[PDB]
DNA sequence: CTCTTTTTTCTCG
DNA sequence: GCGAGAAACAAAGA
């Protein structure tokens, strides 16, 4: 999932967690708990939800009164809110029990990740991580992006998902975003000018903003939590090669960038 | 059966 | 440090 998933799912926790204690944690792939299993199973259990936070793609539950489990749900990782009798299913890696039901993560791919680390401890995690600002008007500093963007020789869409000069873009939003912006993805970056530097900066606020308040996009995922997003049914570019572009009626193509498929419209966005 | 396709971080030169 | 390619891992399609 990339940034408007996330936080789909943030608040969907956030109204269905907090405040339940977890009973107990188990595991049928303890290797996904980068800081030990058991360790975390040890000082989680009977502790109290207190909130989810989200930075970036990163998902933070905030349990007990100073610790802060960091899940990363990489490529394919769902969350689902279950019953206690509810029957396993093949990549169902963890769960988290609580008295009236339990929440459990799959991932087929096994990329995922869980962190376990305390409260004072997760803006340096943060920091380390080099993540940039979050895609808000408040905290997504034009100026700043505009000499970052100046400075550099590296393809518009490589360098936006590095998450380095704004947190949240994955494949598909980097796609959606440079084709509102009419920006090529191979475009290097020190040759783009100062009005599509601000409408690139507007196109990614907006993008996310809008497919934050559509739930996200959601392409099938069973019961799993985010998986009632209407935004797929907003993409213009993504998954769409051979249609017609919305905007100049030509066929989307879809090309290889730094190892990623991309999709744009080679008129609206020349290169 | 082989090759390709679908977030983060490291190896190699 | 930087670009290219790939690995972690699983499944479906050509
Ligand atoms: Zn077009």
């Amino acid at each position: 999932p990339e940034l408007p998933e996330v936080e789909t799912v943030r608040r969907e926790l956030e109204k269905r967690i907090v405040g339940q204690k977890i009973i107990s944690i188990e595991a049928t792939y303890p290797r996904m708990v980068l800081t030990g299993f058991e360790q975390l199973k040890k000082e989680l259990t009977g502790k109290t939800i207190q909130g989810i936070s989200r930075r970036g793609k990163y998902l933070i539950f905030e349990i007990g009164d100073d610790f802060r489990l960091i899940s990363h749900l990489r490529m394919e990782g769902k969350y689902r809110l279950a019953t206690l009798d509810a029957p396993r299913e093949k990549h169902d890696h963890l769960t988290m029990k609580f008295a009236d039901g339990q929440l459990i993560y799959a991932d087929v791919r096994k990329f995922g990740t869980w962190e376990l680390i305390s409260t004072d401890q997760v803006l340096p995690y943060f920091l380390k991580k080099k993540i940039g600002p979050e895609p808000t008007y408040e905290d997504f500093d034009e100026k700043l992006f505009r000499e970052k963007l100046r400075k550099s020789t590296k393809k518009i869409k490589p360098y936006l998902l590095e998450q380095t000069l704004v947190a949240g873009l994955g494949n598909i939003y980097v796609d959606e975003v440079l084709w509102l912006a009419k920006i090529h993805p191979e475009k290097e970056t020190n040759q783009l000018i100062e009005s599509s530097i601000h409408l690139l900066h507007d196109s990614i606020i907006e993008i996310l903003q809008k497919a934050i308040k559509l739930g996200g996009s959601s392409i099938r995922t069973y019961s799993a939590l985010g998986s009632t997003g209407k935004m797929q049914n907003e993409l213009q570019v993504y998954g769409k090669t051979g249609e017609k572009c919305s905007r100049c009626g030509a066929e989307i193509q879809k090309i290889k960038v730094a190892g990623r498929g991309t999709h744009f419209c080679p008129v609206c966005q020349q290169k």
